[PDB]
């Protein structure tokens, strides 16, 4: 008898954080039977080399309530039919919360991934925030990414006993979506240079403040020859308009498209340092040893910064040039930003989540909590 885990995932992200546990899972078939359920990233699967079992074609002008039952009634049927000893949803999106549910009327164990994020702001994000925290109670063993998320499911009142901090499946993630000789012409070209990338999504962001951080980055290349940088241009036209403005007709400054998650991946294993605004990219960067400046006033990630894998340095023109300066001159700071130790994981959080399911049924070594 194997321990049968279903594992759903609704969006290209969840995708990616899902995949490594799956493959994981695949990698120990004498104790698990992996069903996989898409709820929505076809590429994704192909990169994993992952079969999906089960895939809920669920639309798209549909109210939130409506996907929140088309999804659950869904979910309910296959679980009925499955009949799966756990299911793992991930997150806080609807459709891991939905699923969690029809996974509870099922009567079956529920595992969160990546468990406990809080702002304790019902609406922001919304419905984010109450999704992860409806999941917090209904879920019966919780993959934490961090000391934090664990202490936030502690202070609700959570069984410490089902609480683990795994880190973040994300950072797992890595170790197939950057490829063994990646290709791009700019990559290619790019010779002794050191590569810097820009990403910034933000709404605060990509408002009046966009204008000081390009003329920072222009900057930070025309004051040091051997940089260059590449920013995937936000689709918004104010935004481009911008950038071709600022950025553009400059040999060292590549402007190219939205690159995918995948492709960003092996950009950013080849940076020497990344500016963004990006959630993800904090914690993954980190995980190539990419030293990040992030450009915010604020952040939910303060593990990075306190850890050193991360620097908060805002929007202001003159503090992106000295800190981005103080990277390129100083190979000192650099390394010890390289090195630091990503507190968002080592890209093991799904041997880890395994572990821990293999504890619960077979009651074998619970695994300790990842050391940051």
């Amino acid at each position: 008898a194997k321990i049968k885990v279903m594992s759903i995932f609704g969006t290209r992200p969840e995708a990616i954080k899902m995949a490594p546990l799956v493959l994981a899972l695949e990698k120990e078939p004498e104790t698990f039977e992996s069903t996989v359920v898409i709820t929505a990233l076809d590429q994704v699967l192909e990169i994993f080399d992952i079969k999906p079992d089960i895939d809920l074609d669920i639309m798209k002008g549909q109210t939130l309530a409506e996907i929140t039952s088309r999804v659950m009634n869904g979910i309910n049927e296959v679980i009925a039919a499955e009949n799966p000893d756990i299911v793992l949803v991930h997150g806080d999106t609807t459709t891991s919360f939905a699923a969690g549910l029809a996974t509870f009327y099922q009567q079956k164990m529920l595992g969160h991934v990546e468990a406990g994020l809080r702002t304790w702001n019902k609406y922001s994000p919304f419905p984010e925030e109450m999704n992860r925290q409806l999941t917090g109670v209904m879920a019966d063993i919780h993959f934490s990414p961090t000391k934090q998320a664990k202490e936030n499911l502690l202070a609700e009142g959570k069984d410490p006993a089902t609480i683990f901090v795994t880190g973040n499946t994300a950072i797992d993630a890595l170790k197939t979506t950057v490829q063994k000789d990646y290709h791009h012409p700019i990559l290619e070209n790019l010779g002794d240079n050191r590569l810097i990338l820009m990403t910034a999504h933000r709404r605060e962001n990509l408002g009046e403040p966009m204008q000081g951080m390009f003329e920072a980055v222009r900057e930070i290349v025309e004051s040091r020859e051997d940089t260059e940088l590449v920013y995937p241009m936000h689709l918004n036209p104010a935004v481009r308009e911008k950038a071709m403005a600022i950025l553009g007709g400059h040999e060292r400054i590549h402007l190219i498209e939205p690159l995918d998650a995948i492709d960003f991946h092996n950009f950013l294993r080849k940076s020497y340092l990344v500016f963004t605004d990006s959630g993800g990219v904090q914690e993954e960067a980190p995980g190539m040893g990419v030293p990040v400046l992030v450009l915010r006033d604020t952040t939910e990630r303060p593990e990075g910064i306190e850890a050193g894998t991360l620097k908060l340095i805002g929007t202001n023109k003159e503090n992106l040039i000295k800190e981005a300066l103080d990277l390129l001159d100083n190979k000192e700071s650099h390394d010890k930003m390289a090195q630091a130790a990503n507190p968002y994981g080592d890209g093991f959080a799904a041997n880890r989540i395994l572990a821990a399911i293999k504890s619960h049924f077979e009651e074998t070594d619970r695994p300790e909590d990842f050391i940051v």
